């Protein structure tokens, strides 16, 4: 039983991409002490992630500098883990037929997304819902 659509991006795990925000710009970066925020400066090493499918749909986000897993706790906060958990998987879905949404898996039920505000911060999963352009995104070229 699924509690979302299966509109899916077409494949683009091949190449490390850059996970773009177009509410304000910014590349989503994992810093090193695990930190998730936002960030225009694409000349940035750690905004460079690496999607891997495990099931049609889910996705991993992993940063290839420091190697961690884009994960969001029960609180709906994001954070980079050192070792994939259930917290670990995205629901990668298409929106609006052309941009890509990250749902948490986890929290699918509750509709929590992965999203950036205007100000580069991430937004918190409670209060991401379908129809915001913070959980809109783009994967581009490093």
């Amino acid at each position: 039983h699924h509690h979302h659509h299966f509109n899916l991006p077409p494949g683009n795990y091949k190449k490390p991409k850059l996970l773009y925000c177009s509410n304000g710009g910014h590349f989503l970066r994992i810093l090193p002490d695990g930190t998730v925020d936002g960030t225009r400066d694409r000349s940035d090493q750690h905004i460079q992630l690496q999607l891997s499918a495990e099931s049609v749909g889910e996705v991993y986000i992993k940063s290839t500098e420091t190697g961690q897993y884009l994960a969001m706790d029960t609180d709906g906060l994001l954070y980079g883990s050192q070792t994939p958990n259930e917290e670990c998987l995205f629901l990668e879905r298409l929106e609006e037929n052309h941009y890509n949404t990250y749902i948490s898996k986890k929290h699918a039920e509750k509709n929590w997304f992965v999203g950036l505000k205007k100000n580069g911060s991430v937004k918190r999963g409670p209060r991401t819902h379908y129809g915001q352009k913070a959980i809109l995104f783009l994967c581009l070229p490093v």
